[PDB]
């Protein structure tokens, strides 16, 4: 049903630059329940 | 039914620059229930 | 049903640059329950 | 049902650069329960 | 059901560079319970 | 500024019952950037 | 600024019952960047 | 700034009961970057 | 800044009961970068 | 900055009971990088 999901940041820092980044709590989760 | 979802920020910082970014709680989740 | 998900940041630091990054809590998780 | 998920950051540091990175709590986990 | 998941960072450090990295708590874990 | 947030589901299953539940991607995340 | 967050499900299963539950990707994460 | 976060599920199983549970990828993670 | 986080499930199994549980990938992780 | 984190499950099994539990990949990890 579902996809396939890429994550690809480019990230460049020049001469006297300052850069931060962060990622958290990302992904796939699912449930099934099947009863006679 | 569903997709496939890319995430790709470009991010550039010049000479005396300051840059921050953040990401959280992103993804796919689904449920099924199937009963006789 | 689901995908296959790549993660690939490029990351470049110039002459006097400063760069940080971080990642946490990423992946796949699922559940089944099946009862007669 | 599920994928196969690559993780591959490229990471370059120039002449007087400074770079940090981090990763934690990433993977797959699942459950089954099956009762007569 | 599941995948097979590669991890392969490239990592380059130039002349006067400084680079750190880290990884922790990554893998697969699962459970079964089966009752008559 | 913020709270403190409890999560406490009660959950009861009778004689021949069937019950599933799930939770994912829940928490707090924040950012600061402070520049002279 | 922030809280302190309890998680405490009660969970009861009767005579011939069936019950499943799950939790994933929950917690706190934050970032600082401070530049002269 | 942050809390202190308890996790304490109660969990009871009666005579012919069946019960499963699971937890994964939970905790705290943070970053600092400080540049002259 | 941060807490101190207890984990304490109670867990009871009656006469003919069946019970499973699981935990994985839980803890604290952090990073610093400090540059002149 | 951080805590001190207890883990203490209670766990009781009655007359004809069956009980399993598991824990893995739990702890603290951190990084520093400090450059002149």
């Amino acid at each position: 049903n579902f996809g396939a999901f890429s994550i690809n940041p480019a990230m460049m820092a020049a001469a006297q630059a300052a850069l931060q980044s962060s990622w958290g709590m990302m992904g796939m989760l699912a449930s099934q329940q099947n009863q006679s």
